This record gives C-alpha cells, structure tokens and sequence, in this order.
C-alpha cells in the first residue's frame, strides 16, 4: 500500500522540553540578575543583562518555529510546514550573525574613543556568571533537531562572548596600563562565534536547497536501487530532504519490460526503507525503451 | 521518453542584463555625486552616498544569486542550483529589514538628541537627486525572476526612504519651528517599506517551505489529473517548486487494473505539460489495491 505509519512522534516532545526549560533557565537568570541591578550600580549589568534576553529570544522563536512544524498539511503547503524549523533555525542564525556584527563596531567605537573606564574588579565577577550562566544555558542544549541545534550554536556563541570580557577583564585589572586588549578580544573571539555559524550555515545551506542530506550518498543510493533484480538502469534519481530527518526521494528506473513492474518497485521500495527511513517515494517505473542519447537532462549528476 | 528539451534559456539573459546596467547605473550616480563632496562641502552627500552603495551591494549580490543559479546539477545538489536564487533574495530582504532598522533607531536618536542643525535649502537639492536617482533606479527594475524582483522591492524601498527627506526637508525649510516633522516622517514611510518586504517575503517563504506555487492551484491539479479517462484515484499529489518557474510535480495514481499502465501515465503527462510547464514528473502508477481506511497519511490535505 506504499504508506507505513513512536521513534519521531516522541522527539518532538523531548526538543520541546529541551527549549523551554533553557528558555525558563535563562529567564530566571535574567530576572535575578537584572533585579541585582536597581538595587546596587545601575549601569553594573544591564549591558550583560542585555545578551541574556537575546538568548531567550532566540529560544522562545526556536520554539516557536517547533510548534509551527507541528502543523499538519496543507492544501497550500503540502508536504507540511516542517521547513519552518529550518526558517526560524536559519532567521536565528542571521541574527547571531547581525549582533556580532553589532557587537564588533561597538568594540571598534570603544577602540576610537579609548576615553573610558571601567573597575577592573567587579568587572569580572560581573562576567563569571554570565559565563556560568552561559555555561549552563550551553550543556542544556548539548545535542538532533533543526530547532535545538540552532539553539546551541545561538547559546555556544554567547559563550565565546561572555568569556570575551573575562579574559579581557583579567588582563585589564592585572595591567591596566594596556587598556587596548579588550577590542582584539572581542575581534577574535567574534571571529569563533562566526565559525560555528560558518557550519550549521552551510549546512542549513545544503538543506533549502534540495540538496542530498549528508546522512546519505548519492552514488550510494544508486548502488543500492541497482543492487536489485529486475531493474536495469535508473536515471533522474532526485533525493532532497525535509527539515532534518524527512528525506523524500523521486526516481525513474527501467526494468525489465515482460517482467511485471508492481512487484519490483516494491522491492526497491523494502531496500531503501531498510536502509535508511524515509518520508515518500515516487518511483515512476518507466519502460526499457529511452531515448539514451538525448537523456542529457537526465545522463548522470556530473559533479 | 519524458524528458522534453530557447524560451527558458534567453530568460537568465535578459535578467542578467537588467541587473549590470542597474547596478552600472547607480556605479555612476555614486561615483558622480560623492566626487561632488569633496569638490565641496564634506558633510554634505556622503550620508546620501551611502545607501547608494548598499543599493550597489545588493545590485551585485542579486547578480551574484544569477550567476549561481546557473550553475549545473551536481551530486550533492541534484534539482540544480536553482534555489540559491531564492537564497540570495532573501537574504538582501532581511538586508533590507536590517538597514531601516538601523534607519528608525538613528531617527529616534536624533529625536532624543534635538540639538542638532541643518540647512533646510541645500538638504532638498541632495534629495531631490536621491529621489531622482531611484526614480531611474526603481523604473529599470520593473518587473518576475526571483532575483530582479528582489532588486526591485530593494530599489522601490530606498525610494520612499529618499522622499522620506525631502518630504520632511520642505517641512523643515517651510516652517523650522517644528524641527520634529522629520523623524514621524521616516517611522511612517519606513513603515511603507516594510510593508512591500512583507509581500515577498511571504511569498518567497511560501516557496521555500515547498508550498505549491501561487500560479497554480492544488484542487485544479487533482481535477485536471483526475480528468483523464484511465484514473481512478490520485493520492499524495504533491506539487512544490523550485525558484519561481521551475514547478515539480510528484504523484501517486491508481489506475485500471488490466488497463495498460504507461499510456495512462504518458497521457496524464500530455495533460500536465498542456496545461502548465513542468520542470519533473514523478508518478508512481500504482495498482487498485490500496488500504483506504489506512490512507490517512495520504487522505488528502486537510486545509
Ligand atoms: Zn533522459
Ligand atoms: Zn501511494
Ligand atoms: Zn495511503
């Protein structure tokens, strides 16, 4: 019948746990330490206060892009609206990439107007807890999950940020004579922030664009469809993916022509599903007749 | 055979065109009217002059998406290059979306920092150019391809934002009492910008969530489908598209028994390729037994 109905219904459920507690953690520690703030200096750690409800923000919108892939589909978005996890994965990343970027010309101001001070001392316990608290916000989100994943790098991220101000601390109180080490600190560690970004961008990259997913192999695939009997040449083998963990797949093979065809898409379709899961297959069981000089648009991926 | 081979090809042409003559044209203009400021007054055009530069930017970052676009299939990217189109459209909408936020926030700045003075008779001259400029700008990108059309949207909305001045410039030479004319001015059109980015960006999401493409119509499809003599029953009719005119289509059907299989199917896409332009056809051709109650996950789209 070509449809087979707990592995994926239960992960959603655990992302979604694994979201809003970071999120409630995250509000917690920004309520106690902003509230730390009208009761002593006012301008201690609403700057620090600042980047923790980025965080949050970035994780209430990773959950909702969650309960948008929830939805089911529709006449207007068939296959469902499981990309949303993607977009919001995506838009978040975009925004870690326009905050640091913020973040560096503000360092860069700093660095043109070196007329400014800062206590060296309460200027790191200041940051011990953000790291710390960055810390903890980070190893929650340990991955998985188009959704998560975006949260970690988006929380991994603020990390290399939070320290960025510490080990600038130190050798600020411990020299206060250099007072210029703090932007290069900034510019380097921004620069890591940036890196990681660099992967699950190229990543997330490959999946919008039809790409095959890296779980698979292309030439793999083609192997294992003509590992089997009846088939004689497969061309035009399409495999996209869905968010993480739907990967479709769309091909055109010719088989045997007397040989009855039902029985060997079939088949093939019990060899892949073996192999690795999937989410549709449309396999068009085309004839022994082709015209193979003119399948240039179908030939082969050059690559 | 189904695989059917200049009305496509000519197209990525014309474009490619209408985007180096645009981003050739407002090379000129900045060129011409920022060696016009240091020939005179230093603070006088520079701050126009910029934007024209992100237009610049995003001109040749559009031109860019083209010049990937037609890049060939590969093994990793098997549909093609295609969507990076989309990709590249994108991002300069989010661009956009970034810039007039910076834009409100330096207005609300200088809201909050009235103490500030300009000369409301030489401030319309550089508008009215800024708006002259993007007039040519704007009517060279009149639409689409993915690609112009985000070019456009990014044209047009520098366009209101030139007016944004002069409209207020005159306000201001008219009548300097007031002063705070300017800021309401640029909120209210920034506005208008981001409701034009609200248009593509919807729609542009709608493709990247492989949504059906607004030229088409999913219960037209299945009656066009349907309407052909050997069917019996299409489920799973999913119909996505890559960039904008490159719709796939990917069908299950069950069709008479002991009526021949690849007729109906080479008929179904006689139909299709008459009524619209196709880029890929999967039909599986499935038989008449099918487990109806268990069909759920192809039921039908709720909607
Ligand atoms: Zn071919
Ligand atoms: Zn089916
Ligand atoms: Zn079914």
């Amino acid at each position: 019948h070509c449809h087979s109905g707990e592995k994926g219904a239960n992960e959603y459920a655990y992302a979604k746990w694994k979201l809003c507690s970071a999120s409630a953690i995250c509000f917690i520690f920004m309520i106690a330490e902003v509230v730390g703030g009208h009761i002593a200096g006012s301008l201690a750690v609403v700057t620090d206060a600042a980047h923790l409800l980025i965080n949050l923000t970035s994780f209430l919108l990773s959950l909702f892009s969650l309960w948008l892939s929830s939805k089911p589909p529709s006449k207007r978005l068939t296959f469902g609206w499981h990309r949303a996890e993607i977009l919001g994965a995506l838009l978040s990343i975009l925004c870690i990439w326009v905050v640091t970027g913020v973040l560096v010309y503000l360092a860069c101001e700093r660095l043109l107007y070196p007329d400014y001070q800062i206590q060296a001392t309460v200027m790191i316990i200041v940051s011990s807890c953000a790291v710390a608290a960055n810390i903890v916000l980070t190893v929650v989100l340990h991955q998985a999950n188009a959704s998560v994943r975006a949260a970690f790098v988006h929380a991994l991220g603020n990390l290399f940020q939070s320290i960025s101000v510490l080990i600038s601390a130190l050798i600020i109180y411990f020299k206060p004579e250099y007072k210029i080490a703090d932007p290069i600190c900034t510019f380097i560690f921004s620069i890591l922030v940036l890196a990681s970004t660099i992967t699950i961008l190229k990543d997330f990259s490959i999946l919008l664009m039809e790409g095959v997913p890296k779980s698979l192999n292309y030439s793999g695939v083609k192997e294992l469809i003509l590992a089997v009997d009846g088939v004689l040449s497969v061309h035009s083998l399409h495999i996209w993916s869905l968010t993480m963990n739907q990967v479709i797949l769309s091909a055109h093979v010719a088989t045997a022509a007397s040989r009855d065809s039902q029985v060997v898409r079939r088949e093939i379709a019990k060899a892949l599903s073996k192999s690795f899961t999937m989410h549709s297959l449309t396999i068009q069981m085309e004839s022994p007749v082709d015209q193979d000089p003119d399948c240039l648009f179908c030939e082969d991926p050059c690559d």
